[PDB]
């Protein structure tokens, strides 16, 4: 009804950054990624992978002890911040991130709350998913903070209920990145991107191959890399959640859809963005 | 004798379901799986890989705190209730689940029948397999319950001698479902699913590839993923019993049937699925 | 100079065997392997990588406690006997096997030659290497005892010296075979196969890809396997050694010999295995 | 500006080392890789696949007892010297090894330090890399010390700094080779292999791909096997840089140069290694 445009692949194309002959690691960033715990500790592997996967430098997981050597057979290529989601709730980060997120696999309580906030003291954009995701309001700081719910977090971040939401779900979104002066990416078929100042998209791109568990997950760890090799944060945003979904389609032309686990979203990636290169 | 009908290629591709494009995970319900212990850890690995690529929205795996670390990097997508198949045994469940199994590496105990006796209060069909099945009878309840012996476990079961079991399979088969009111899938070459209400097929697929530890572990996972995608129940058993032996018939075109290893079907279902569609 | 044949690609079509349509994995038993320790855990997946792809029915690892939690993600196909090399020191088994190997990644101490002797009062075939290889003599039983040195083992087993074995390696094993009364695979290019009997072959495949740790352990578990499926112990451990190397031969048409790792092998041989069918 | 001579693809198809029939592993010699600690234990595994994937015999890893654990199920091939790298600053090493790494992944202390003096009396390479690279000098002994710093261990060795030193790499590296009477592979774009007899050499080979955390470290385990299979250490380190950039080359034919890990490099080497061959 808002005749909210479509990020398409010719937007995609036109914003997909280089990667120089003379680049180093430091070049594109050490994020920090704030994710799993004891009985979901499988977030924050398909987060690291999404993030590694997406154009970063150098990648450090703040995660449980027990959560740590479950990522590091697989991706070996992260470093560790040991108990970094629970050291976060007590203060400032003294490290320099280029990006950070926070809430995969973590749960929804206010220790995270805490994490959060302190999170949000660095100059950097912030990600928030999942436990890191609740009511509240955001304080005026430079970088972006990006929330990532699906409806049903939505409702928990405004009382909007679901089944509401999804009738006009362009028109939540983008009256609620305004009130909330955060960009909000509303999951779903025709995910929206909304902007706090006013700009919205609608993503073209996924199917039913993502309606299994971890796939959000993956989405985070996403962003979070795209941000690091995106000089427009907004871009990094909108790439994302484009190439997260073109990689369900390049699943289903061989694969069934009920059958897709999230982390090889990750594994299909390298030769889904070299198309769009 | 008894002109079982085959479950054909044609069946299955008449009542296989969509995935929609307005679905999520919810959409296709949580599974839980309650396997794997201290000797045998694998047959969790096994059964949730098979569930988790059959479908489902999401998975809870119910194991031993040791069994955990030794499933999340290879299937990091599920999630955990820690040491959930003994607390299984202490009560009934709280959650809501779309399916349940029990078994698969589970010692063969008065305990479990504990569990089996709490997951049986649920409102959702459940699978009974491995340490979970045990000479007894089932109350009446409003959801399937699915039985998934080879014939030693049938003997188990029921007493008939394997060598005479074997020589009528079909007859011991629906007379033992009618008996106890369950499906029973009873294993070999032609595996027999027998229906409490006197339907009964045979399965057309599968090959001597599948006569190695671990493929009735990651069937069991299987039927528990398509239970939940598949509207009708009866029909899930089906298409999970005859995928699992069309992934080993497409295994034996290019690889000898001597070396098949059970987590290579899950990997295997995804393109075979999609022949399917 | 004794003219010992070759083991050819003919002799290996005619002898391995079919894997049955109405089959179990009952009918192709249990094999129980006894490797891996603290500091040199790898043999032990190795090997059993190697098993489980060779055609047995079931595989238990008996293996340290440490040891087990590295092998379940790779092959969770497997079960475990808990500390079992270390509890084989003190019992005759009590469980029937199909076969036995021992030694792969196991300390060449008095306790390890405890086990073999507690194995050896089993009826079954029984395979010694690596730290299981030592200077002694062995029981008459019925089922073949198969040993598996590289030339520095058969020094320690024997006293000859490494550089005068080398001079005459097939009249060597072919003498310590009947003096031993045992299987001797004498390992290196041109594998010398030698049974107590007099029988003697030259194995014809392999390269030096195979130059590298974790070869022979690999071989350990394929011998171990295919003394399951076949009938004749004597074409089980012929055609083990042959399709070992005959994995490294696929492997070098596209890749370098320089670069091989063991557990490759095992995943080569789905394809070598039905080249051969 | 010195007219530095590139190391070009003739010069490694000269160089590249033949694996020969009558080879046995001990032929390429026992390798050790001091790396790898509780924060950043990935390192370990990352090195240590470049090293077992580059023609050495065998491979004791030397890392902290909670590092083991996370390269077993990937590297199953490599055995442990338990706490190994701590356990250097206390002796020399009793072992012969063919050629010996320390650094990667370990944190810059005095211990480190003198666990490189423990090893530097061995007769053999060794390469010194991430946390074992400091300001220091080297004592007299026959074997070549390698240094690999990127410009911010330059910079930590040297007192150079870095926007300096990239505006006359060769002239640094080569001047400072010769200063401490080691070899310098001072990385980049067009890598600087600078040797303390004052040859010197460009890398032709790599791309942004490679900009990425974990890339040294694969190199670091890459010359450590490369120095084990090699005569001339000298083609041994100028091969394997070489080779790691054209994976990195491979890679980008069909996947964007942002999504590539470290490991993959390890995963590509076979390939890309037989095309010089
Ligand atoms: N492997 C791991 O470690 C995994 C970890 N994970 C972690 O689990 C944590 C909890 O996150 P979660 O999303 O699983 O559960 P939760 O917040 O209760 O939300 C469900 C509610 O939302 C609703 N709803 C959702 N989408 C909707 C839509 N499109 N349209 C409509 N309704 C929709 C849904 O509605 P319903 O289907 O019930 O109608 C239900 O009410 C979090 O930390 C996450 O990272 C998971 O990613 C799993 C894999
Ligand atoms: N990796 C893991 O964690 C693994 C775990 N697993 C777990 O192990 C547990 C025990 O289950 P299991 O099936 O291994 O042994 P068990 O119940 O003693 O049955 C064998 C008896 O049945 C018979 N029999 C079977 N089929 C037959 C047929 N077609 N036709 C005829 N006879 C037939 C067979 O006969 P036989 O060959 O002796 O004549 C023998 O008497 C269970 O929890 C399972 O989940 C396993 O899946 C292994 C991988
Ligand atoms: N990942 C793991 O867990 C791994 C574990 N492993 C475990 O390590 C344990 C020790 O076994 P191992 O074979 O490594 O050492 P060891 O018995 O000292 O033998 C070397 C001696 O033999 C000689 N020699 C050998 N072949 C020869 C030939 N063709 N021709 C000539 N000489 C020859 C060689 O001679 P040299 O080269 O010195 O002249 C040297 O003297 C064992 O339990 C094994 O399973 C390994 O498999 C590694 C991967
Ligand atoms: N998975 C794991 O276990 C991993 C483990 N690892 C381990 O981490 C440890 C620390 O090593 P590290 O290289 O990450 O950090 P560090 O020494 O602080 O160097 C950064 C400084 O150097 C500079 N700089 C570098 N290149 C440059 C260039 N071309 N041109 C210009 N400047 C350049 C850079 O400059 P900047 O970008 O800030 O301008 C910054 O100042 C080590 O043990 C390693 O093995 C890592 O490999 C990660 C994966
Ligand atoms: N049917 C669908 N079509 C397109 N995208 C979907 C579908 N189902 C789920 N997704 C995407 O999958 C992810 C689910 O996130 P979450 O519930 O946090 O794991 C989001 O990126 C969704 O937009
Ligand atoms: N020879 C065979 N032909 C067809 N299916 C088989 C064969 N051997 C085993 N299976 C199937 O493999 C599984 C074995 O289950 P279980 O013994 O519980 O691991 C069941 O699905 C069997 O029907
Ligand atoms: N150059 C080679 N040619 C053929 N086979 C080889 C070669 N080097 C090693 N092997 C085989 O690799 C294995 C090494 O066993 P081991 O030293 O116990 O790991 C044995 O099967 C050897 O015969
Ligand atoms: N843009 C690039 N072009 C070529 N090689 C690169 C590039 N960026 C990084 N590398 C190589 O990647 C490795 C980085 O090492 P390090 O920082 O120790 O992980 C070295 O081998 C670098 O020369
Ligand atoms: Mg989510
Ligand atoms: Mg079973
Ligand atoms: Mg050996
Ligand atoms: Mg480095």
């Amino acid at each position: 009804a808002m005749n909210v445009p479509f990020w398409t692949e010719e937007h995609v194309r036109a914003t997909l950054p280089e990667r120089d002959a003379e680049s180093h690691k430091g070049t594109y960033g050490t994020a920090l990624l704030l994710a799993g715990s004891d009985d979901m500790p499988g977030a924050a592997l398909l987060a690291g992978l999404g993030a590694m996967r997406s154009g970063l430098g150098k990648l450090v997981i703040g995660t449980s002890e027990n959560v740590i050597p479950l990522i590091v057979p697989v991706l070996p290529e992260a470093t560790y911040w040991r108990d970094g989601w629970k050291k976060a709730a007590d203060a400032q980060l003294e490290e320099t991130y280029r990006a950070i997120a926070i809430g995969p696999g973590l749960p929804q309580t206010e220790s995270v709350q805490q994490a959060v906030d302190h999170v949000l003291t660095a100059d950097c954009p912030v990600i928030l998913d999942a436990g890191a995701l609740a009511k509240r309001t955001y304080p005026k700081r430079e970088g972006p903070v990006i929330l990532t719910p699906h409806p049903g977090e939505f409702f928990r971040m405004t009382g909007v209920p679901v089944n509401e939401l999804q009738k006009k779900r362009a028109e939540y979104a983008k009256e609620w990145a305004a009130q909330l002066q955060t960009v909000i990416v509303l999951k779903g078929n025709q995910t929206v991107i909304a902007f706090p100042d006013g700009d919205c998209w609608l993503n073209p791109t996924g199917n039913g191959a993502l309606a299994k568990g971890g796939t959000g997950d993956t989405l985070t760890g996403m962003i979070l890399g795209m941000l690091c090799c995106h000089e427009d944060p907004k871009h990094a945003v909108l790439n994302a959640v484009y190439l997260h979904g073109a990689c369900a389609e390049l699943w289903t032309d061989e694969h069934s859809a009920h059958t897709l686990l999230a982390h090889e979203l990750s594994d299909i990636l390298p030769r889904v963005w070299k198309r769009f290169e």
